[PDB]
Order: C-alpha cells, then sequence, then structure tokens
C-alpha cells in the first residue's frame, strides 16, 4: 500500500484539547501509541480542567487521526501522504435531537510522535443523552470518503448506544486537508471504524481500529 | 441465513411509478427478474408519460426493494421476513445544492412476483445536475441500517458522478416498515450497494447488487 518514510510501524502520540459544551469549558490532555499501517491505536487521557466532564465522552472520542488507518494496496492513502507537512480537519456533528458540535484538529509530526491539537464547541438541549452523560459508545460505522479540491471529505451516519438498547443518530461531516498538495489522490472509498472508550473519573482510555476498503464489490 | 418459503431463488417483478419533478409529471412502468438470496436484480423500464424524462434517471433508479439483498448467516434478514404480508418504505433525498425529493413505495407479493408501486415528488434548482440530466450514475455506497420501533432505518451518504470527474452528494434517509410485526429483528449493520442504469430514449435498464455485512470487524 502507500508507504511513507516518516510514518513508522510504531508511532507515539500526544494530545491537547480545549473545548466548551453548553458553556462548560474544559481541557483534556494525553498520549498514545499507534500502528499506522495496521490501523490501530491506544490512547490514555486526563481531564485537566472542567472535570469530571458533565457530558458523554463519546462526544470527544472521535476527535482524539486518519493517518492511523490500514489501507489496502489498491486505494491510495491520502493521510499518510500528508507527512511530512502535516494536515488539519474539521468535523461537524449533527445529533438527531438538534444537538450540534464542531471540532477542529491540527496534526503535525515531531520526530516519531504525532502532535494533535484540537478544539470543540457544542450546543445541546438539556435532554440530550450526550448532556446527561448516558450514551454507551459508538456502534461500528462506515465513513464514505470522497475527494474535492485536493481535500478528503468524509460522511458517517454514526449512532450512539443507549440504555435499554435504543440508538441516537449523529451525522459526521468532515473535511481533511493536507498542508501540501497530495500527489496521489484516491478514488472514492469507505473506511470501517470501531472505537471504544472507558471513563474512570477524570481518566479515559480510547482505542480505535480503522480499515479502508471497497467491500463488498471491491471496485 | 434467513429463509422464507414465499421468497424463491428466482422471482419476477412488476413496476409502476407516478412522479412529479419541478412540476413535470411523468409515469414509468416495467418489469424485472431477481435473485433474492444472491442480492441481484435486473429491471427494464419504459417512460409511459412525460418522456423522454427531462431530468437524470439517477433520481429514480434507487426507487425502482431490500428483499433483494444477500444476507449472511449472522444477520437477521428483516426484508425477507416482510413476506407474506408486504412492506412499504419512504426515502428522503437531500442533494448538496438544496435539491430535495421524497419517494414512497409499497411492495406486495402476488404469486412469485413482487408488485412495486411508487411515487416521487422532487424540487430542484435549475442548475442541479439532476435537472440538467447530466449525472453519470451513483458511486457504490454503504447504507447504515438500524432498527427503531419495529422498522428498519437506512442512512446512505450517496454520490453522483459528474462530467469532469467530480461528485455531487445526496443523503438518503429511508424508513422500511413491514405490515406485520417482524419477529426476528437484526442488530445494526451495513448494506453495500452497486447500482447501474442505462437510458436509451424512453427505455431504461437497471441492475442492482446488494449485500448486507458488518465488514471489516464482523461484530
Amino acid at each position: 500500500p502507500t508507504m511513507v518514510s516518516v510514518i513508522k510501524p510504531e508511532m507515539k502520540m500526544r494530545y491537547y484539547m480545549d473545548g466548551s459544551v453548553n458553556g462548560h469549558e474544559f481541557t483534556v490532555e494525553g498520549e498514545g501509541t499507534g500502528r499506522p499501517y495496521e490501523g490501530k491505536q491506544k490512547i490514555t487521557l486526563d481531564v485537566t480542567k472542567g472535570g469530571p466532564l458533565p457530558f458523554a465522552f463519546d462526544l470527544l472520542s472521535t476527535v482524539f487521526n486518519r493517518a492511523l488507518t490500514k489501507y489496502p494496496d489498491d486505494i491510495p492513502d491520502y493521510f499518510k501522504q500528508c507527512f511530512p507537512g502535516g494536515y488539519s480537519w474539521e468535523r461537524k456533528f449533527e445529533f438527531e435531537d438538534g444537538g450540534l458540535a464542531i471540532a477542529k484538529a491540527e496534526i503535525s509530526l515531531k520526530g516519531n510522535c504525532f502532535e494533535h491539537k484540537s478544539t470543540i464547541e457544542g450546543t445541546f438541549p438539556d435532554s440530550s443523552p450526550i448532556m446527561q452523560n448516558k450514551t454507551l459508545g459508538w456502534e461500528p460505522s462506515t465513513e464514505k470518503m470522497t475527494v474535492r479540491d485536493g481535500s478528503m471529505k468524509g460522511d458517517d451516519a454514526s449512532y450512539l448506544k443507549l440504555v435499554g438498547g435504543g440508538n441516537h443518530k449523529c451525522y459526521f461531516t468532515t473535511t481533511y486537508t493536507a498542508k501540501k498538495k497530495i500527489p496521489n489522490l484516491p478514488g472514492s472509498h469507505f473506511i470501517g471504524h470501531r472505537i471504544s472508550s472507558v471513563v474512570e473519573g477524570t481518566k479515559i482510555k480510547v482505542m480505535e481500529d480503522a480499515i479502508a476498503h471497497l467491500y463488498p464489490f471491491n471496485g
């Protein structure tokens, strides 16, 4: 598949996030380790301001890097090609009850460590399961990837698990943009995700697995 | 996988559609043959009123039956369980330029033939590639399937191919409802689609392949 000399089989990550949800400001910091070509990553975070968070961590989990995606040989990997140079992205979250959030992230590479800086602003009705901190994780999803003006566009009809077995829809609309022109742009494809988070007080553990594909017809 | 005695390996289909786009009324009729358990189908249609259609047939292709989906052994097939009894669905189409359409369909089974009756209403800016009849088919997609109140919900971030290589986004939001309570409801999953249409004057040929799955993590 796409291979880049600065993207190593094992890499480290550092995170810093500032955010505000319904006026509640907070800060989260942490680190992690990832296997870029395997599309796997483990992250450990600490809420350093505004903790314990009064809302569901599920709102933040996907904000804490598509370079950590396993790409097959037949689909160009836009994200690994973003290095060296770095890239940024902005994601809009549209919840079924009108809740709305916008997160932005800048990802750079210092040595063998991804430096991830992000912010998020959100507004929700008090009745939202996000505000009541009662969602139980994101279901595995499929993000649709397309290209426009040299940037990757991702659309994901995401769903949060609820007490009692129901679900809560949240559309993700993301734009990923390399700082430098990417020479090998991919055709449209999919990325299958699986993310899990576990919150213990102000400490959180996150794991994401992501694999790009064109299943079941493979183009 | 899910097996139903009235859903045979080879089945026939009959279609009737009445619609109106930007005030232009039209009627389409046709027939087809499908392999329900293989998730394959072939359809031949004729525009019997309002033809040749002044807009892109891509707007109608997905309106002309989820019972024609290959389901794996580990995911209950809601759609085949809709028979006998029948089911209906309503799909909202939200185009990136503000174009909007709503299609409704009723699917019943008479003998070994699916009777498909549908309607569609659409409103588009004159500049839309749909109104200018210049889209070049839907890219293969992944529809997210969930369950709510005994009905299936489907979300698909669909894209139309354009002259010059670009794309045009259209969100599909669909609700599929069996006339009778479905006893074996599936968990959330995906359905991978591939549809193609060829228009020759007032005659159109459509082919769809659809496979339900949980790739790449398979639950």
